[PDB]
């Protein structure tokens, strides 16, 4: 009819944002990591600024097989920001973004892979995540 509805499998994608390398060590400052998808944004809670700082976490977006595939022919982004947060002061800086599409994302699962910080406040070296990406059932 003129009106018709629409049905397909409803999704997990699930970004792991895993560890990082090549931070200096801040005893003072923690990271925190930010993931934004379609505008929904998710935090990593604080972990130390070690230099391979554990964030250990899973973000997760719902959504359905005919939004995904819509989202892979945009390239549309999962948008994450790395911050250093001084707890002292209450204050965060941005210390370098990455960007990351789904038009790879299968359930026939791929390995994680390094991500280097774009636009890093620590030049000294080459901050990167280690970030996987799957889709869940």
């Amino acid at each position: 009819g003129p009106h018709m509805a629409s049905k397909s499998e409803q999704l997990l994608i699930v970004v792991s944002i895993l560890e990082g390398r090549q931070f200096p060590r801040s005893p003072r400052l923690s990271l925190v990591v930010e993931a934004r998808f379609d505008g929904e944004t998710l935090s990593t809670d604080p972990v130390e600024h070690k230099e391979q700082p554990q964030f250990c976490t899973e973000l997760a977006w719902e959504l359905d097989r005919r939004t995904l595939h819509q989202h892979r022919l945009q390239r549309t982004p999962i948008k994450l920001q790395c911050y250093a947060v001084d707890s002292s002061t209450s204050a965060r800086e941005s210390v370098g973004y990455i960007v990351l599409d789904l038009r790879s994302v299968q359930e026939i699962k791929q390995a994680p892979k390094w991500h280097p910080l774009l636009s890093s406040k620590y030049t000294k070296l080459k901050p990167a995540l280690l970030i996987g990406m799957i889709l869940e059932n």
